[PDB]
């Protein structure tokens, strides 16, 4: 009958803003899940997740709250070498989604990062094993 | 005056996980749209459109001196209909923000942008398991 939402919080190594093979899980990690409503564009409710092992965390949603659009926000690192938090230009990365599922089958949600200081040196070598151009900006 | 190139690049999410992977595979003549603002809600200064070369890479020309503009790049067009989807995060539609503040005759990369294939491939979860990832349904 309820949600329940899955999702890993990396320590993105390479500072490329999304996940690779160099790329480290943090536990203990601040996993902020908020909604709204379309009656009022006004709040819902508000939850907060710590990730565990490999990353995960996980939260359920009673269906009071059913089909209403959410998105989820990095709150805290257990990491002080992966504190930063990487804006896109103007805005904090959310991860937008629509809460709905069928046969109650869990919904894993894509990963978030946090940035760390130090970009890896071993990092070169990996967007070039994936092809791409290093991002700079 | 002053000439101040950004470039990206265009691949086809291969495994519909919503970033590039080592089985994406990058579009050429894909669309590019770009859009730059006084401000979070001013209005445009401009508006231009790249198309990508070989590996998927686009280049963007500034003519202009721009400082603290609010850019956002976004997917238009793909030249192949077997990844022509434009992956929705809920209730939008992708896109590149950034802030723009020219420096002359020189080039900086942003990150990629995905088109969804609508069948993943058949070893897709195991590139997931190579990250040590859960594999995600959004
Ligand atoms: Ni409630």
């Amino acid at each position: 009958s309820q949600f329940y939402i899955q999702g890993q919080v990396y320590c993105d190594t390479c500072r490329a803003r999304f996940i690779t093979e160099l790329s480290e899980f943090i536990p203990g990690a601040g996993v902020r899940l908020q909604c709204k409503d379309g009656e009022n564009g006004k709040i819902t409710f508000t939850e907060v997740g710590y990730t565990r092992a490999e990353g995960l965390y996980s939260m359920l949603i009673e269906r009071d709250h059913k089909n209403e659009f959410c998105e989820i926000t990095l709150l805290s690192s257990s990491r002080k070498d992966c504190d930063e938090i990487p804006i896109e230009g103007w805005v904090k990365p959310s991860l937008k989604f629509m809460l709905n599922t069928v046969n109650g089958t869990t919904r894993t949600i894509n990963p978030l990062g946090f940035f760390k200081k130090e970009a890896l040196p071993k990092c070169p070598q990996v967007f070039n094993k994936l092809g791409m151009y290093p991002p700079n900006m």
